């Protein structure tokens, strides 16, 4: 669920999940996803796209169990589809904090309406 | 859905809606409902016990037809669900911009795990 991913975003990042990516780019938060902006912006248009593949199961509202064992997300979810769901949420999380180096804050409340419109997954 | 939301929450208020309401107290944004933390927080309390009681229309991407009509939010829609989610809407816009005036900074962006369970609707 997204209880779990923000738990997670600010284990990885140590940044508080919503504000700094509740509306990041064109890919981060609410509304969708666009052509990404930057490094940033494509870790949120890939874990978007990991939800969609979900086909057994349901990722915004879905509980899973996860650790954090020698500071590493470890999902020892049994449940498949959960299992999968938890990965999604542990690559974004990582992905994330991988890339705070080239954040931008000029994105960080980016009008996405106007956003180009983004390739399939 | 979120557009019309963030449009009349603009209208109404005078702030931008992911900026100022992405992330506030322990209601305002994602991650469900909580005990409020002020009046601004008790808007988005209501306005998620609101969704709740709609009738099968998704309030997140369910597009609806409202009007602006003399510094006034009109929902002229017609389907039964998307009116009564038009009006959820208006109602937590109009809800913020009266309680403006307690309008705390310090809860922007505040920490969601922190927040003790809600009341049920
Ligand atoms: C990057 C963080 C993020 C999402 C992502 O991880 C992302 N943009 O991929 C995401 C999201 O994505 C899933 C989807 O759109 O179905 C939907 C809604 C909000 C989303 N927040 C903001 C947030 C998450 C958890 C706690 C507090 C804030
Ligand atoms: C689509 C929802 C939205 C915003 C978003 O949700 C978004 N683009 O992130 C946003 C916005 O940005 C959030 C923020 O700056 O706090 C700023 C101002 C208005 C904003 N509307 C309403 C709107 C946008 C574009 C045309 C007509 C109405
Ligand atoms: C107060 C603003 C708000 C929500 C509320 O109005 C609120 N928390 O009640 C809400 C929200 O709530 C509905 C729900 O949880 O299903 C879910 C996701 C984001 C939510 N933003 C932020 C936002 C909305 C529209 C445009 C730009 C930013």
């Amino acid at each position: 669920s997204l209880f779990e991913l923000g738990k997670m975003i600010l284990q990885e990042t140590g940044k508080n999940p919503a504000k700094s990516y509740g509306a990041y780019g064109c890919n981060c938060g609410v509304l969708g996803r666009g052509k990404p902006k930057d490094a940033t912006d494509r870790c949120c248009y890939v874990h978007k796209c990991c939800y969609k593949k979900l086909t057994g199961c349901n990722p915004k509202k879905d509980r899973y169990s996860y650790s954090w064992k020698d500071k590493t997300i470890v999902c020892g979810e049994n449940n498949p589809c959960l299992k999968e769901l938890c990965e999604c949420d542990k690559a974004v999380a990582i992905c994330l904090r991988e890339n705070l180096g080239t954040y931008n804050k000029l994105y960080r409340y980016h009008l996405k309406p106007f956003c180009k419109k983004a390739d399939d997954c």
